[PDB]
């Protein structure tokens, strides 16, 4: 049988939801043995992401991922990383323990290929710093960034509201008047923690915006991208 | 840093929640690289608890726990089996593999033995047929038992409602009535499905209901129980 490994706790928060996500969106039929494997290593004591390039440190981060693929490697048929951000450091890790890599970048290329529509790339400052969706997505002109100003005002409702736990609908307010001010129904989870957003989202049944959300897409086409 | 290690994956749903319980419960104050590591293998294919009792297939249960275990103790500190069920499979098992095993029946019984109230035993017919509480537990006078009719009724709940992922409040009034009929204000989470209906307690804020519930204790006290 199929197992994903996760490597996550770069977001404890949104990792925890995300396995939730997997079960919601693949209820069983007749019993529970039918239902997806996964491990997931949730661990949070990653070093943190934008602040390993704010600083100096990306050696110290990238040996962190690369050892935790070494041991996913060995458990898993295929793997994801629960941070667009994290997917820095691949260019640095061997392409032999990339083998069974979901990129969440790709994910979510293939969903605005479909999608074709401008759509707004909601990240943090270090995802930005480090272009992975504009140089990452084959549909980067359909992406619309975020001016440096709103990239601050984002990365705050992932750190101060999102990564904390609280209600991801009390930042919606402020997600509309952004999809406003850029024109358009549609946002990039460029940040795993808008995964947060997109489950609350799908709850309220609010249909007027279009979440282009990796985590969300891998849960539920889980029987299809898991071999 | 201290890892649990979670073998998972026997109520998948529950599981997952469970992985939410532990940071809901261990907010970070100032970082994230706070928060608890813990790995989970969230393995629904493990053959059916009460199933390989009732037919005779308890040594492919067996192996599956060992095997899985030989694993989580090489990569985790303390280990928890989300499945009281699953419990009687560990007299079958080396006592080397179960050093760090953090066992839910002896979280359940110091919790009763500080509550010191008669409680009621709601598990599955697999936990009950197997005794594993009223063997286990040196609070077992204070434990009430469900009749079998009562079994039966629970078992279906476990099956029907709590493993499918639907809405655990849809129960409570069933339970109550149990409660009242067995004459208590407590219950103990002899299935690991009930943290499902104990976390739907806390959040409408019911008290009157006392839930002795090992993986909710385990949450709150991880980094007193994880070293
Ligand atoms: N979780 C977000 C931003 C911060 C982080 O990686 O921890 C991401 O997708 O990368
Ligand atoms: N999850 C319950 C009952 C059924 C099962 O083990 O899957 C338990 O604590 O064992």
């Amino acid at each position: 049988l199929p197992i994903l490994g996760v490597l996550g706790g770069m977001g404890p928060v949104v990792t925890a939801e995300f396995l939730k996500s997997i079960y919601e969106y693949n209820p069983f039929i007749d019993k529970e043995q039918e239902s997806p494997n996964v491990i997931v290593f949730s661990f949070p004591s990653a070093p943190d992401r934008t602040g390993s390039i704010d600083s100096g440190k990306e050696r110290e981060f990238i040996d962190f991922i690369q050892v935790n693929l070494e041991h996913l490697n060995k458990l898993a048929d295929c793997i994801v990383i629960g941070s667009c951000t994290a997917h820095y450091a691949l260019p640095q890790i061997p392409e032999n323990l990339k083998d069974k890599l979901i990129s969440l970048i790709k994910i979510a290329d293939q969903e605005l290929q479909e999608y074709n529509e401008p759509t707004l790339l909601l990240a943090s400052t270090g995802t930005y710093q480090k272009k992975l969706f504009q140089e990452g997505c084959t549909t980067a002109d359909l992406i619309i960034s975020l001016s440096e100003s709103d990239q601050k005002l984002i990365h705050e409702m992932i750190y101060k509201v999102l990564k904390r736990g609280h209600d991801p609908l009390s930042i919606l307010r402020d997600i509309e008047a952004l999809l406003e001010k850029y024109n358009t129904r549609s946002y990039i989870s460029g940040s795993t923690e808008f995964h947060l957003l997109t489950k609350s989202l799908k709850l309220k049944g609010i249909d007027s915006i279009k979440a282009i959300d990796p985590l969300s897409t891998i849960a539920q086409n889980f029987s299809q991208l898991i071999i």
